[PDB]
């Protein structure tokens, strides 16, 4: 945990610093309501199951930020390949993500860290 | 609470200048009796949870007017969107809100400060 990690001295995680693995489970739930209830994106799960996909979202987010739990999901590129997903709709979820980040009280500065980490993955995402 | 805050050193927030999150209630309450009586206004809520959309509103002002809790809806854009709602409208409203103020016992002057924060709204609701 955060406590062990401050014994050996290392820097605190995003992961560790928003709250970790439960504020992350609290985010994703609320993300995804955001992004069903865009008429813009919801069209791209209708053949998903949800509860698979958020507990993949959080595994993936909490590895993205620094936490130790294992991703169990398949790559990005492979998974959103083929999907036609634009830059548009990556910009969309990705502001979904930051006000879910926003309504569970994140600072405005480490969501913009965080959004430094996810930025870079629309390479992989975006057809 | 704005104890806790003055403890704290921080500066009065209007929020709590104005009474806090029961006194938003209350305006936003008076506020929708208003918007819904105009006829002009009316339509745009046809079906609305209305219920729902004042517990969104409270926080919306809340986190607007420097309370400390954040506001967990819709951005105003994306909800906004797609209704053809005007300058004319946004104004109709803002003044159904200062009336609602008015009603409130806010001074004169606290309400103009307060419309100073929501009139720049106005280029992501229109
Ligand atoms: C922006 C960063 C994003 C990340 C980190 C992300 C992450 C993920 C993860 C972890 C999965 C689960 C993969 C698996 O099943 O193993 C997934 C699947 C999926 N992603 Fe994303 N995603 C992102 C953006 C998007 C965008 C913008 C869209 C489209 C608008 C999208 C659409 C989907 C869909 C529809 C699935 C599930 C496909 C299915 O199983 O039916 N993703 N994504
Ligand atoms: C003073 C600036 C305004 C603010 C701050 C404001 C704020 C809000 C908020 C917080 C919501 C709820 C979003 C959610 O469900 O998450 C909302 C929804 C709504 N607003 Fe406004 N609004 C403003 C002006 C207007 C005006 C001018 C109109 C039309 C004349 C309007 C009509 C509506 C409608 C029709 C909804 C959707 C209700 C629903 O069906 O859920 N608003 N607004």
């Amino acid at each position: 945990g955060l406590l062990s990690r401050l014994r050996k001295r290392e820097p605190i995680s995003i992961y560790d610093k928003i709250g970790g693995h439960e504020a992350i489970e609290v985010v994703v739930e609320d993300f995804y309501v955001r992004v069903l209830a865009d008429d813009q994106l919801s069209a791209f799960f209708s053949g998903t199951n949800m509860s698979r996909l958020k507990g993949k979202q959080v595994e993936f987010f909490a590895a993205a930020l620094g936490g130790p739990e294992p991703y169990t999901g398949a790559p990005m590129k492979q998974v959103h390949q083929g999907r036609g997903i634009t830059m548009h709709h990556f910009s969309l979820v990705a502001g979904h993500l930051a006000d879910a980040l926003t309504a569970a009280g994140v600072p405005s500065e480490t969501i913009t860290e965080i959004l430094g980490v996810i930025a870079p993955l629309a390479v992989d995402v975006t057809s």
